[PDB]
């Protein structure tokens, strides 16, 4: 049912699956130090070993080959390429990824590498991190090195979810580096987008050749009630989630109301200099989209109207709360499931912002899997999840949205950040103590979807 | 911190850990046929292989000895002992449990076997199951067989959670045999209690010196509001959960208000013949107590007033009452609300309203989503936090004057969690089912110290060693 040249695939990160945090001269990133700080990650889990992808890379390529995907999305580690941030390129770090790229090209699998998947070197974090403009500058120097040295790449991705690096990392303190400062996150918002622009600019100079875009975790947010108080609150969360990223990238300006909302904090958007938006709005070839589930939104301190509307129910700077729908399915993360939201998102991007090729670079869900007596890992709710969301994509394509790809998160059960290894997104099960790869029911089901280029009827 | 002769232990069940369902002449139990039915258990799971404790019994005994516990609860499988109930005892079945009991005493661990843990033979179910009276009689013969032919047992248990056997099995259809009939469950209620009573009396004649009791899963139910409507709705829910068991056992009568409530369904409590209540109320030496957490109760069709009060609610009802979730309180992997202070109220209530006999927490524990890490460990801090808080409440009960003389953690092994298959994990020992491998969790090492020191270490301090 899908188009002729539809790109199937699956996504991973660097820190989440690679491991070998010290091998070949790799320096500790912000997640090395954040995970080793107590109370930050469940059970004090770190990414020292993880899936051990750094050694078992050739096994994972063969899994991709047997799965039969057209493209494999992954991340290149900043601390591997430039351990010395200002210093020269570490050849050992460049050799690992080139070998990975070459292996993928051998199996006729298109590599889609990401420059930044939240693993910022600690040395830049000590000097302010994304709060300061300097870090955005030395990303471009990192980006340029990876743009020039690594060959065999046609498509590049600058950033993976700038919202999470900034607002969870500096705003709420869930992710690395783990600060609780609004002005710090609003500053990171600009400098991440700026560093994206510099990455795109670095691309067009070194490699006119290659297409380059970025990955965003955009959200679909719905008002719980139709009152002003609740609808306006939905508009604030929408702006923070989407519009403070989409408007700069595709219209060269920040939203008026979000700038007005974030006018209070410092540094924040005081770091916005004249000419930055022209850098940020550098024309990109494609847009990466990360969706999981929508969110019913109401105003802050509006719990009674929420419960009176039939719903169920870290400082609220956005002045809005999320509310739960009783009947709606949830994942192991606690996120609601509604495939129709993915359609609403892709159609909105088509209409309001950009008409460039779109790729679902990250779509999946956590479920509590286990190896049963026979040795199989049965996850029917993940298959249902992937299937339901893919029929939404079929609808978006029927609507006329330029959707040219889909990527399942993830290939492997990985280090799920704040929750450590206690949440599993992969379609391939992992025994962390041994490093064994057990394909789940999803892998087998997805293999049929990929090969036949369409969804089998369950 | 705890009393001197306090008995620490841990509990298991027959069908949940043993496996080898079609070996040595063992016949299908109700959970054999139930789990093999379409869409009764998660992912179509059964107890065919399970923890493979039937072949790995000696390994688990060694774990029990290394854990340092004074006792170990387990279930003796009815279908393994009497494949055909009309027929004689399967010797191969008897020798498995005798060798297990011998191994327990050789490792100086007190054996506390349970006659019935929900594995009623399928042949008995086909003839009505616990609905009919003859099933209760056939149990007395079964109890007689095990009481006689198994040596080394000082403390016996007749039934593990009659409520779950009756109401989840015959009333709501969530458990084996899977029936949805109120009269059937009310009948099973009486015949389970009757089978316990006959089992107690059978003990007095065959093994005079042994102590015997039963295991009940009692609940602590709080009214959602202070209105008459919800308080009385909780009183109905309390009758089903607690009082239609406690009053027959310790008062020798059914609660009048519950008899009036259940009179409309047949067979129900019309199956009560003359002199049953005296059999049911046969004096028992101890009472097994199961508790996992409380539940807030409100009247039926009162979802709106619940949300108005500040609760969360989801989307027949013979008890005419619903459950509501207090949003603030923590949940386990099951979804059950955690509140250790409720266990203290339950124990004190049993002391005041009913009996002063020795009590044992035969089942207490929680389910969480454990995982084997790169270091090979299975750290479960929330389970340590759970057990600690509940043990702190036990020390309160013991201070209050409650005759609590023991404590058993559910469970020893990550086993077949009935309806939820292997997807939910309760144990203190992780299980790799595909190989059969066993990995003691952080709770095991925590409990190992608690049992050894006979007291609770600092909770926040011990969590620091698990990072």
């Amino acid at each position: 049912m899908f188009p002729d040249g539809f790109v199937w695939g699956t996504s991973t990160a660097a820190y989440q699956i690679e491991g070998a945090v010290a091998e070949d001269g790799r320096t500790p990133s912000i997640w090395d130090t954040f995970s080793r700080t107590k109370g930050k990650v469940v059970n004090g889990d770190t990414g020292d070993v993880a899936c051990d992808h750094y050694h078992r890379w050739e096994e994972d390529l063969d899994l991709l080959a047997e799965l039969g995907v057209q493209a494999y999305r992954f991340s290149v580690a900043w601390p591997r390429i430039h351990p010395d941030v200002t210093g020269p390129a570490n050849q050992k770090g460049l050799d690992f990824y080139q070998r990975l790229i070459d292996g993928l090209r051998d199996r006729n699998i298109i590599p889609l590498p990401t420059m930044y998947h939240w693993d910022l070197p600690q040395a830049l974090e000590d000097e302010g991190g994304w709060i300061v403009r300097d870090t955005a500058l030395r990303f471009a120097d990192y980006a340029a090195t990876v743009l020039e040295k690594l060959d065999g790449i046609d498509k590049w991705t600058t950033f993976n979810e700038p919202w999470t690096s900034a607002w969870l990392g500096y705003g709420y303190g869930h992710h690395a580096p783990g600060r609780t400062d609004i002005g710090a996150a609003a500053a990171a918002t600009h400098h991440l987008l700026l560093a994206h622009g510099l990455g795109v600019q670095a691309a067009r100079a070194i490699r006119p050749h290659v297409e380059i875009g970025l990955t965003l975790n955009l959200g679909v947010l719905r008002p719980g009630t139709t009152e002003d108080q609740d609808v306006e609150a939905t508009w604030r969360a929408d702006g923070n989630q989407n519009r403070i990223w989409l408007d700069p990238l595709f219209k060269g300006e920040y939203p008026a109301d979000m700038i007005e909302h974030y006018s209070r904090w410092t540094p924040g958007f005081h770091t916005v200099q004249n000419g930055d938006l022209e850098i940020i709005s550098s024309p990109i070839d494609f847009l990466g989209v990360n969706f999981y589930g929508p969110g019913t939104v109401m105003n802050v301190g509006r719990e009674d109207a929420a419960r009176a509307a039939g719903f169920n129910v870290e400082d609220n700077h956005l002045r809005c709360i999320g509310v739960e729908t009783p009947g709606r399915p949830k994942t192991a993360m606690g996120w609601e499931v509604d495939a129709t939201a993915l359609r609403e998102l892709l159609v909105r991007i088509k209409n309001e912002y950009t008409d460039i090729p779109l790729y679902i670079t990250e779509n999946g869900a956590a479920y509590h899997d286990y190896v049963n007596a026979s040795g199989d890992v049965k996850d029917p709710e993940r298959i249902t999840y992937l299937n339901d969301h893919l029929e939404a994509c079929l609808g978006a394509i029927d609507d006329g949205v330029n959707l040219q790809g889909y990527f399942i998160w993830s290939l492997l059960d990985n280090f799920e950040w704040g929750f450590g290894y206690s949440r599993r997104f992969g379609i391939v099960w992992i025994d962390y103590d041994t490093g064994r790869r057990i394909p789940k029911a999803s892998y087998r089901w997805y293999q049929g979807v990929v090969a036949t280029n369409g969804l089998p009827d369950l």
